[PDB]
């Protein structure tokens, strides 16, 4: 009942929304959360994604290839059910690990665990789904 995101995780989610808006997408999907995690730069998830080889430009391009893009949106937009499930799962992972704060690493763990959705399609297309998981797992050791 006291589940809470770290500041970096909150920033990543804000960036996910900002990315969707930029692309004229009114629904924030797993792909936007993934791009938000990369754009956040500082957290484990960004360091994992960059280590396995993604750039912001690549992810954005793939999102556009798959979904298209429309004019920028200025009003409020919303999380898809899968995005909501991913965020709920990130809390579940943090509680399983008995950690107080849901970080970027927990959100990326949850994206991978969820297994479906555009973010996983992009990881799979790039051939780095299991490599991303491995890198995330070692980056969470200590
Ligand atoms: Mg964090």
């Amino acid at each position: 009942n006291f589940n809470r995101f770290t500041q970096r995780a909150k920033k990543a989610i804000d960036l996910a929304f900002e990315s969707a808006k930029s692309l004229g997408h009114n629904i924030v999907g797993s792909e936007h959360i993934l791009l938000g995690l990369l754009r956040e730069e500082e957290g484990i998830a960004a360091k994992v994604l960059s280590k396995v080889g993604f750039t912001e430009a690549y992810l954005e391009g793939k999102i556009v290839d798959m979904e298209g893009k429309g004019e920028e949106i200025s009003e409020d937009i919303v999380l898809s059910p899968r995005s909501k499930q991913i965020l709920e799962l990130s809390g579940m992972f943090a509680n399983k690990l008995k950690t107080n704060y849901i970080g970027t690493e927990h959100i990326l763990l949850a994206i991978i665990q969820e297994g479906e959705g555009i973010a996983n399609k992009i990881l799979n297309y790039a051939g780095v789904n299991d490599r991303t998981l491995a890198q995330l797992t070692i980056d969470m050791m200590g």
